DNA sequence: CCGACGTCGCATGAGC
DNA sequence: GCTGATGCGA
DNA sequence: GTCGG
């Protein structure tokens, strides 16, 4: 299915989605619109009527109406209006700064701050995270080609191992599924000395090392189990310098590691299928553990998990490679 | 008709 | 000062 | 906004 099929529609729905999230502060309306956009984006026919579209799950009466209007007129009146609305288009825009959510963007536009220029004139109203998001606004909205991701992995695995050879680290996300590009780097981390029934420096030392070799350049947030920050590949001599990229590193108990890896590998749709499965086989799977129900439905103790495959075994699925976890 | 729609670590605000 | 709600991002 | 108990 090509973009040129129903692209106008999915763009429209995605625009609408973003105003719900950032302007109207209606996060469920936001996800409803994205859900419709997504199911439509998969549908392999150019849509002819909102009635055709309504058949899809996630598309109801009100989106069917909008599709009709768009189909007949080539636009949506409501969207046209909000696009031209100075206040709301500015609120929607500021949220593209990482750390500026709908509430902070609301406040800014309230006092006159509407543009990146205005943000740059008012640094002392920005918190740490927001300032970082400003500084790297453009880099962050760029994608990371897999070749850079490989090079970033090399550095991450090398430096983690050098800190302590018993650490285990996995770059997950769409990268681990084989994607030709990524939006950030998600690293999952563990160590034999850290279990559920079990230093608070296991994460610190790794981050410190990645800072020391100047891979990690900034810190959005950091505590004993989750680090969120900025990184950058070393400049290849006289070449153009690489974009700064987003990198998360989280520490996970060794006995919850692979549930974490399975889950943060995705995809989202695969995760729902697999956890749907799953239930119907007598087990409940979350990001942490797999547990058995329960004739009355009462979940028992977490089951020992020592590989991704272990989880597949428990619910008699054949282990599926990350490459084939598209859904 | 009407509630669910994921959940949670961390930074920062607010209330005491 | 401590506690615990909220905003944010994933 | 959409779904579903
Ligand atoms: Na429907
Ligand atoms: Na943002």
């Amino acid at each position: 299915p090509q973009e040129t099929l129903n692209g106008g529609i999915t763009d429209m729905l995605t625009e609408l989605a973003n105003f719900e999230k950032n302007v109207s502060q209606a996060i469920h309306k936001y996800n409803a619109y994205r859900k419709a956009a997504s199911v439509i984006a998969k549908y392999p026919h150019k849509i002819k009527s909102g009635a055709e579209a309504k058949k899809l799950p996630g598309v109801g009466t009100k989106i069917a109406e909008k599709i009709d209007e768009f189909l007949a007129t080539g636009k949506l009146r409501k969207l046209e209006k909000i696009r031209q609305d100075d206040t709301s288009s500015s609120i929607n825009f500021l949220t593209r700064v990482s750390g500026i959510g709908p509430s902070a963007a609301r406040k800014f536009v309230d006092e006159g701050i509407k543009t990146l220029e205005d943000l740059r004139k008012n640094e002392d109203k920005l918190n740490h995270h927001q300032r970082i998001g400003l500084k790297y606004f453009g880099d962050f909205e760029k994608r990371i080609p897999r070749e850079e991701m490989l090079q970033m992995q090399d550095i991450v695995l090398n430096e983690v191992k050098k800190v302590d050879s018993e650490y285990i680290a996995t770059v997950c996300g769409s990268f681990r599924r084989g994607a030709e590009s990524s939006g950030d780097m998600d690293v999952l981390l563990t160590h034999p000395s850290f279990t559920s029934e079990s230093q608070p420096k296991l994460l610190h030392q790794v981050v410190e090392q990645l800072q020391k070799v100047h891979f990690i350049t900034d810190t959005l947030s950091k505590g004993e189990t989750k680090f969120m920050g900025v990184c950058q590949l070393p400049s290849k001599n006289d070449e153009k310098e690489y974009p700064h990229r987003r990198i998360d590193i989280r520490l996970i108990p060794k006995d919850q590691y692979y549930c974490g890896v399975l889950y943060f590998t995705g995809s989202d749709i695969f995760n729902k299928n697999m956890r749907a499965h799953a239930l119907e086989k007598g087990f409940t799977i979350n990001e942490y553990t797999i547990r058995p129900l329960g004739v009355t439905g009462v979940a028992g103790e977490p089951l020992p998990v020592d590989s991704e495959k272990d989880i597949f075994d428990y619910i008699q699925w054949k282990y599926r490679e990350p490459k084939d976890r598209s859904e």
